[PDB]
């Protein structure tokens, strides 16, 4: 996970999503005030953080591991006239710089997988006020059994990938009222995640054409689309919205 970041820092989104998905997740939380405190964990370049910026009031704080991403985050915050309430800082997902019950809303798209769904649900709770909301998108199964090929890919990539019923079950455990959940539209993958990867494929494939590692990675990125186009009926990203009791 080194040069890879120099690939993703180009893209406007490092994970599947769309302005519609973020906006729909927002429709399930309570209205916020300019004095609210928001946190987008695993924000990345901040592609979805800015969408969220137009959908809710409050001070948003994006947190990512890689400083190169955070660097672009603020770059965009300033180019959007909202550097005042939209600020990105480098940090970790398993050790957040938040006081207990300081946050009104915890956001996270295609990043919870880094520390485990259940673990994140419980560990992040601490930082949320009573009645506060948490909204995260996560890859999940849509059926009870799927094809071998696709099953392998995930069980190896992310072992905690479970069916939707199981995730919601983990939400109650962590003390969350399972407000809602919805599968992410197919365009979130193809239009907003894959299609943009073609805009920067050639410029890239040139700089690393002779590198074995870089090639196996590129083939990996192309293998994901192949898998999605072939098993878009068995898995995908699911948005989970809950309210801390
Ligand atoms: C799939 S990307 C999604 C980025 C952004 N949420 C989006 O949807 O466009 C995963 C993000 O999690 C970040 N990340 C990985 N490990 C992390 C950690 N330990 N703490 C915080 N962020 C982390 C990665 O750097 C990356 O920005």
């Amino acid at each position: 996970f080194s040069f890879i970041c120099n690939y993703f820092k180009l893209l406007k989104r490092q994970g599947p999503g769309s302005p519609e998905a973020t906006r729909k997740a927002v429709s399930f939380i309570n209205e916020l005030t300019d004095d609210a405190k928001i946190a987008d964990i695993g924000c990345g370049t901040g592609g979805q953080t800015l969408f969220l910026a137009d959908y809710v009031k409050g001070q948003i704080t994006g947190i990512d591991l890689f400083p190169d991403f955070i660097e672009i985050f603020n770059e965009n915050a300033v180019k959007a006239n909202c550097a005042d309430r939209v600020k990105g800082i480098t940090g970790s997902m398993d050790n957040l710089p938040f006081q207990n019950e300081e946050l009104d809303l915890i956001w996270s798209e295609g990043a919870i997988y880094n520390i485990g769904f259940e673990r994140g649900m419980n560990e992040w709770s601490k930082y949320l006020k009573k009645g506060g909301f948490i909204a995260v998108s996560e890859a999940s199964w849509f059926t009870s059994e799927r094809p071998a090929e696709i099953e392998d890919f995930w069980m190896d990539a992310y072992p905690e990938i479970s069916v939707i019923p199981t995730c919601i079950d983990k939400m109650e455990r962590a003390g969350y009222t399972p407000t809602a959940h919805f599968i992410l539209p197919e365009n979130c993958w193809t239009e907003h995640y894959f299609a943009p990867q073609d805009e920067v494929r050639e410029t890239f494939m040139k700089e690393h054409a002779g590198n074995k590692t870089a090639m196996d990675f590129m083939k990996g990125q192309q293998y994901e689309r192949s898998l999605y186009s072939k098993y878009k009926d068995y898995y995908g990203y699911v948005f989970y919205i809950g309210q801390k009791r």
